[PDB]
Formats: structure tokens, sequence, C-alpha cells
């Protein structure tokens, strides 16, 4: 038991916890007041103090005591009060010394000044921009970026919302379709994904801005930040062959063919005549026009679909690869006058989306 | 300084650490010897022995000791020493305790029984049976099955490489192109990915059989389970209209169409005559059959596309969703004879892929 602690110099006359807790703003001004008064009983003031006061424990000068007026304040002159990155300075921490002077009994009294945070930064992106490739076969739905993901992303050196990432895409007056075509429905994550069916024909590029905002719970304080994705519409397959040559219908993208001509003599053999010239030359080329790679492009098989008379296959024979039209045994024009084919050309991968055309054959008397 | 502690008795007379550690299978036989020989100091048998030898820490009496022989067995009638769960057993440790009996000192020998895993456990899957759907339009290359992951996968209780899962893909002898449609790149995972493109015309479902197998050292010891993924083909949007009434060419996918017949009688008003009926009536359905949802599915547009003579949009107009034809003027026949016009029907969607009839002319006397 010691009688020397019965003394009230040196103790707070005040209620709560007996650290002396109050808050700052970050960046807060030389001379703000940290504590107007730490109501520690005694006077540190006069000719005969009862108890001296002094500061312990004050790491880099922050806080200055009038012991007197028992009043904290901040030093920052040349300065800034940090608690983003670099000096993180979420807490200043501080003894009030105090003695009691009948006694020589010490005392300290801390002082814990909680440093608020400020939405004082705006979202950094990681990457200047931010690029992805979707094959236009792609459903919709299907997420086609993840580039933000593992802090590829945006990141905010504020603290709690203010620090706190949301993506989101802007209507792009320079690209207006883009905030159309993708969506990203879990802002938090910044992934992409497909909302409306692509058309390699229609459009190969899309911009599509995204902004990273903060989440400071005042909208005017939100920090914005902005990026473009750009996209790439791939070529898939979804369009067969085309007859060349052809002719555009105006106000459509339906190049329409001819009908493809050949004249055989009567009675001359096959050895005489073979191949079958026809006139334009048959071909067809797929009118997907830029497959990648190369080797992914289907080639074309060409035969000869129906035709009339029925008996044309006792008649003629189209190379499946070249087109190549040869004769099979000599026509009788008696028998045969003329023949009306139809050719298709279509793809060999298992998706044929056939073209037709027409081929007219004259026998010659 | 302490004489009593100047004997060897109660001492180990072999190199190596304190603890005596050894190793034995887990599930090893009732009376399997754990220490041949303690090796210490002084002898517990005989009329005036120098040291007793006991055992402490015995937790649930899995060893036995012979105090003469120094000699630990493990005992294990009745029970399975399990080093899997739910037992657990990594190791045994329990103490011999010495005491010198001159002197009265006590000394402990710390006994440790590595419990080695042997793969006595198979695989198990968390479920019955994995399902997945896929769009035929899905790109090769695509991930379309994750439903391993987060442990709703294969687990394997035992340890080390015995626990460690394998996804891999078997041939299935009942969907026998199956494991050619699919992949499983990484085994680790199990993640499928798909290895062929689909058409829904061809196959709607496929049953992929995987196997989740430990990765036990010896390829013998090795343990498999099975499960079936079963994968639905859901019908996308890679076919456009086809007309009807069509007939099937033999061996082949294409159905073509008539020649759709009309006539107008010379002279006659649109009043009198509209609408201008069409033998058999003009309509086209998509050759998608399945769409889903519904509201998925495209409307068909019906157009006159060309036609000769070229004057005929003069003439005709067609409603682009009922296909109707209607008469605009009246036909003057020492001018018009006949129309021979090529109807268009395509979707409404952005993706065309229109097919083609004809429609036949004839104006009467
Ligand atoms: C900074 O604040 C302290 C405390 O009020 C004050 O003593 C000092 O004069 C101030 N310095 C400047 C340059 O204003
Ligand atoms: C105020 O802070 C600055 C920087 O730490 C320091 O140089 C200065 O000595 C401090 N002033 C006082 C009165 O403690
Ligand atoms: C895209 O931006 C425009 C203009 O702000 C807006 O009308 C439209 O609703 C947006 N589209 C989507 C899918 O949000
Ligand atoms: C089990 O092993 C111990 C130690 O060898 C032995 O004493 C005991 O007889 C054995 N019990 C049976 C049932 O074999
Ligand atoms: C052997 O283990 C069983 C099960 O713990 C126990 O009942 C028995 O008492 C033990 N025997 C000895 C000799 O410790
Ligand atoms: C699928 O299984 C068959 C038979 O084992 C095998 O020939 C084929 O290579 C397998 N396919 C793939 C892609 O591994
Ligand atoms: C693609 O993946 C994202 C998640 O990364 C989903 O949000 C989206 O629905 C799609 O499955
Ligand atoms: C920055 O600006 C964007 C709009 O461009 C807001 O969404 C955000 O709240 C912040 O004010
Ligand atoms: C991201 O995009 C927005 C809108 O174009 C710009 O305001 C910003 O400067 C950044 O380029
Ligand atoms: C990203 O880049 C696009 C142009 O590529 C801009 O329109 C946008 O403002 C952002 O800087
Ligand atoms: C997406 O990336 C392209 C370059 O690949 C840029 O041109 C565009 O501005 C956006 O950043
Ligand atoms: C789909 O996603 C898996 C990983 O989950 C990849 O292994 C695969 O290449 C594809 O991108
Ligand atoms: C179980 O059986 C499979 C083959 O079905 C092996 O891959 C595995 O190593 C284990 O022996
Ligand atoms: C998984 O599949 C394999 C092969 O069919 C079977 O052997 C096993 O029983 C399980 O059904
Ligand atoms: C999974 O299920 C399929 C049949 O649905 C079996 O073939 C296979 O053996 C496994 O049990
Ligand atoms: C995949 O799932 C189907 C049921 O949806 C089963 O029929 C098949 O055996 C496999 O387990
Ligand atoms: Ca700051
Ligand atoms: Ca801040
Ligand atoms: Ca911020
Ligand atoms: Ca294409
Ligand atoms: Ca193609
Ligand atoms: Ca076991
Ligand atoms: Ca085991
Ligand atoms: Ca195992
Ligand atoms: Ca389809
Ligand atoms: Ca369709």
């Amino acid at each position: 038991y010691d009688d020397d602690w019965q003394y009230e110099d040196c103790k707070l006359a005040r209620g709560g916890p007996p650290a002396t807790i109050v808050a700052i703003d970050e960046e807060s001004r030389n001379g703000t007041i940290l504590v107007d008064n730490m109501l520690i009983k005694g006077t540190a003031g006069g000719p005969d103090p009862t108890i001296e006061l002094s500061l312990k424990d004050n790491v880099d000068y922050w806080v200055l005591l009038d012991p007197v007026k028992q009043m904290l304040f901040l030093n920052s002159t040349g300065r800034v009060l940090d608690r983003d990155p670099p000096m993180n300075i979420h807490s200043i921490v501080v003894q009030v010394q105090c003695v009691n002077k009948k006694v020589g009994t010490v005392i300290y009294h801390e002082v814990r000044i909680v440093v608020r945070d400020r939405n004082d930064n705006s979202p950094t992106f990681k990457h200047e921009s931010y690029y992805a490739t979707v094959n236009e076969l792609t459903p919709v739905g299907t997420t086609i970026f993840t580039g933000f993901s593992g802090d590829n992303g945006a990141t905010d050196i504020d603290d709690g919302p203010n620090g706190q990432i949301e993506y989101v895409i802007q209507y792009n007056p320079e690209d207006p379709t883009s905030n159309d075509t993708f969506e990203i429905p879990l802002m938090l994550t910044g992934n992409v994904v497909l909302r409306k069916r692509l058309n390699y024909e229609d459009k190969t590029r899309y911009y599509v801005i995204i902004q990273a905002n903060d989440r400071a719970q005042n909208l005017n304080e939100r920090r914005t930040t902005t990026t473009t994705l750009t996209v790439d519409v791939l070529d898939g397959d979804d369009l067969g062959p085309m007859f060349l040559p052809c002719v555009l219908v105006p106000n459509t993208r339906d190049c329409r063919p001819l009908t493809y001509q050949a004249a055989i003599p009567e009675l001359r053999t096959p050895e005489e005549l073979n191949p079958i010239l026809v006139t334009p030359p048959i071909q067809a080329i797929d009118q997907d026009r830029n497959i990648q790679p190369p080797s992914d492009r289907p080639g074309i098989l060409y035969s000869i679909l129906v035709g009339t008379p029925e008996d044309y296959p006792r008649f003629f024979h189209m190379h499946p690869r070249t087109a190549e039209l040869t004769l099979l045994e000599p026509v009788n024009r008696d028998f045969h006058q003329k023949f009306d084919l139809v050719i298709k050309a279509e793809q060999d991968n298992g998706h044929p989306l056939p073209a037709f055309a027409s081929l007219h054959i004259e026998i010659l008397d």
C-alpha cells in the first residue's frame, strides 16, 4: 500500500477510458489543436506548481504541448500528415508524462490521435491499355475479358470505401455501340461479358471505355479514372462458299451467281472432248475472308446436286476439289438435247453451308 | 553439479539423437516389433537389477514393452492402426522411463514411431454424376465445365502422392467420339475444354468418362474411380431458313425447293385481284429447330430479291412477314407476258443466312 498514490494530482478529471482519444483529418494544417485540455488535476503553472507535464514518445515531433493550458497541437510545418502510403500514419500515439512534485510519482497519460482518411487519391490502372480478342461465334453471356484480375486492374491507396474500386462501362461517343455490346455485371471484378452477338462482317473492333471509381460515401467526393479496352473480333466460320463471278443485288449482301454454260458436240467421245470447258470457269470462295489461322480454313467440295433430265449421272462427272467437268460417254442428241444441272459448293468441315449455282449444257447437232 | 548423473546406467549406448525414431506401415499386424532393442545401459533383469524400465504416455496402449530385452511391440488386436481419417495416427509417441536404482535418478527416452501411409483409399467424387450444357457455336478451346472446382470433385484421404488426384478422360466404348471432342489439359483441376467443334444437327449429347486417379509412386498401386460427365449441346443459330415444300436430295441434307407459281389475268385491277394466290403457299422455317429459349428465335423476312424482266417492282409487292403477294397495277399482256422472280427468305437478327426460291408468274390473255 502506498500513501503517495492517494493524491489527485496527475490524475484525469474526466470520465472515459485512461487513453485520451481524439481524431483529426489527414493532412490537417500546422497548429491544428489535437487536445484542447487534458484535464489533468494539478497545476503546472505558477511559481509553486504541484505537477510537471512533458511529452514522451513523440515520434518525429508531430505533437507540441502547452503544459499550462494542457493543450496539444499538431506540428506539421514543411510536411504533410499523410495517412496513405508512403507515410501510412493511421494514428499518432504519444504519452503525456505527469510528475507529482510533492512525492515524485510519475504517471503517463496516453494520447491517441486517430488520423481520418480523406479521399485524396484516385484509382490507378496497372496498365496503360487493355486488349482482348473474341471469336464472333462466341455465345452471349460469355465472359470475354478477365484482365483486371490479380491486381492487373485498378488500385486506390485510400482506406475503406475511399479505396474500394467499382468498374463500370461508359458510353463511348467515339464508338456508340460498344457499351451496348459488352457489360460488367460484377462491378467489384471488372470482368467483361459479351452482351450482344457479334458479327465480323459488320464490326471488327470495339473501344470499350471502362471507368474505375472509388466508393467514397459522398458522390461529390468520389474519384474516377478511365481506361480503354480494345476488343478485336476474330472471323469465325458462320458463312459458306460463294460462287464467282457474281453480281451484288443493290442494298443487299447477296452476290448472285450466273448460270454456267457448256456445250458438247453430239456423238464425240470422252477421249475427244475431255475436259468439258465451262464458261465462265466454276469456282467458289469462302465468304469468311479472314479466318485465322490459315490451317483452320476449310476446303470446298463441288458436286452436281440435282439436274434435269435425271440421267445426267450416266454422262457427267464433276471433280470434287477442282470442279472439272468430264463426259463419261458419247451423247446421242436424238435422246439427249440439253441438261440443266444444279452445282453445289459446300465446306468440307462438317458445316457445309452450301451455295448453289446453275449449269446449262447444250448438246450440239 | 551432481555426482548422481556421472553413471552410465539409464543412458543410450548408441549414436544418433536422444529420441529413438522408427517407422512402420499403417495397419501393421498385432505384435509387430517397433524397437528391437532400446540399447539402454544397465540391466533390468536379474535378482539385483541396476535399472527399472516402464512406459509412460502410452496413449490408448498402442505400445507394449519387454523390459529385459528392451523391446517394444505394437498392440493392435481387435483394431487397426489407421493413419487416415477417422483415426489420423501419423505417429505414436511414448516415453520409456528408466530409473537408476542405485541413486533414484529418472530419465525419459522418447520413442517416436512414424506411421507410414499406405495407398489404401481410392478417390471419391462429391457427386454421383456431373452435367454441362454447351451452345454448339462455342469456339474450340473454351473451358466448358469447371464443376470439380472447390472440392466438388474428387477427394482422396491418403497422404502425399497417395492422396493427390489427377483427372483424366477415358475412351468411352458407348460413346466413342466423346474423348475426341473434349479434353482435360490440366490433370490437377479436371476442368474440361472443348477440343472439337460441335454440331447440333449431328450429335446432341455426349457421355464423357472422367477418371480420378491417385498419384501413388507405383503404378500398380494407384487407385482409380470413374464418373460420367453428361454434356448436352444447345442448338445455336448457325443455319438460316428453308422454304417449304421441299424435297431432300438423296444422301444429302439439302432440301430443295419447288418453283412457286402464280397467274394474273391481264388488265384486271389490283382491287379485283388481290391478294395474288401463290401455289403452293410461300413459307419458310428456321433450319434450327430447337433454339432455346423461344424468345431468341428470329423472325423471317420475305422479299423479291431479283427478277426478270426487271420492271417487276412496278407491278408486285411482297409483304415481308407474311410473304403475301399483291399486284400494284393492272398488267397489259402486250408488254408483259410473264415474270421469273427470285424470292429470298432470311433471318431478321443480323445473321440473315438466306434461302432462295423461284416464283414464276404467268400473265393470262
Ligand atoms: C505551427 O504550429 C505551432 C503550434 O500552434 C506553432 O507554435 C507554430 O508557430 C506554427 N508554425 C508556423 C510556421 O506557423
Ligand atoms: C516540428 O516537426 C519538425 C519535423 O519533424 C521538426 O524539425 C521540429 O523540430 C519540430 N518542432 C518542434 C517544436 O518540436
Ligand atoms: C449505353 O449508353 C447509352 C447512352 O448513355 C445508353 O442509352 C444505353 O442504355 C447504354 N447501354 C447499356 C446496355 O447500358
Ligand atoms: C499381440 O501382440 C503382443 C505382443 O507381441 C502379444 O503379447 C499378444 O499375445 C498378441 N495377441 C494376440 C491375440 O496374438
Ligand atoms: C492393448 O490395446 C487394447 C485397446 O486399447 C487394450 O484394451 C489393452 O488393454 C491393451 N493391452 C495391453 C497389454 O496394454
Ligand atoms: C480417344 O480414345 C481412343 C482410343 O483409346 C484413342 O485412339 C484416341 O487417341 C483418343 N482421343 C484423344 C483425343 O485422346
Ligand atoms: C463469365 O465469368 C464471369 C465470372 O468471372 C461471370 O460473371 C459471367 O457470368 C460469365 O460466366
Ligand atoms: C467519377 O466520375 C464518374 C463518372 O464519370 C462517377 O461515376 C464517379 O462517381 C466519380 O464521380
Ligand atoms: C479515359 O477515357 C475518358 C473518356 O474518353 C477520358 O476522359 C480519360 O481522359 C481517359 O482517357
Ligand atoms: C482509351 O482510348 C480510347 C482511344 O483508343 C479513348 O477514346 C478513350 O478516351 C481512352 O483514352
Ligand atoms: C486498346 O488497345 C489498342 C492497341 O492495341 C489501342 O489502340 C486502343 O486505344 C485501346 O487502348
Ligand atoms: C478455359 O479455362 C481453363 C482454366 O480454367 C483453361 O485451362 C483453358 O485453357 C480455357 O481457357
Ligand atoms: C486406376 O486405373 C486407371 C486406368 O483405368 C489408371 O490410369 C490408374 O493409374 C489406376 O491404376
Ligand atoms: C465409371 O465408369 C467406368 C467405365 O464405364 C466404370 O468402370 C465404373 O464402374 C464407373 O461407372
Ligand atoms: C457414367 O455413366 C455412364 C452412363 O450414363 C456409364 O457409361 C459410365 O460407366 C459411368 O458410370
Ligand atoms: C450425366 O448426367 C445424366 C443425367 O442428367 C446421366 O444420364 C448420365 O449417366 C451422366 O451421369
Ligand atoms: Ca493523403
Ligand atoms: Ca487518403
Ligand atoms: Ca480514393
Ligand atoms: Ca465469319
Ligand atoms: Ca466459312
Ligand atoms: Ca488406412
Ligand atoms: Ca492410407
Ligand atoms: Ca489414395
Ligand atoms: Ca443449329
Ligand atoms: Ca437459325
